[PDB]
């Protein structure tokens, strides 16, 4: 039960399992998320993510060539939501972290994300 209000948020980020041995995601330990583990294509543990999705680390976009895939508590949907349209804190997804147009964290989403 959410209001009809059109939200004015900036972007959402959602820590989610990404990639596979055969189809590696481009990511690094710095930008990977706390609570997610990162692995090579042979399935060897590389690192836990260092980044808090409420206040992400300053990192480069550079791929860590040791990383092919991640395991996060949640696995569904997009890693990044932009733009957000009319999405509000309420209609936003659980395990997704929405930031204002100023770049500052506003809220985590409260609604179930379709699988």
């Amino acid at each position: 039960a959410c209001t009809r209000e059109c939200g004015n948020l900036g972007f959402g980020i959602c820590p989610r399992s990404e990639g596979s041995p055969l189809n590696p995601i481009c990511i690094n330990c710095c930008s990977g998320y706390k609570g997610c583990n990162y692995y090579n294509s042979f399935g060897k543990f590389i690192c836990e993510g260092e980044s808090d999705p409420k206040r992400p680390n300053a990192c480069t976009f550079n791929c860590d060539p040791n990383i092919a895939y991640s395991r996060c508590p949640r696995s569904q949907g997009k890693s990044l939501i932009y733009p957000t349209g009319c999405t509000t804190c309420c209609t936003g997804y659980k395990g997704c972290y929405y930031f204002g147009k100023d770049g500052k964290f506003v809220c985590e989403g409260e609604s179930d994300e379709p699988k």
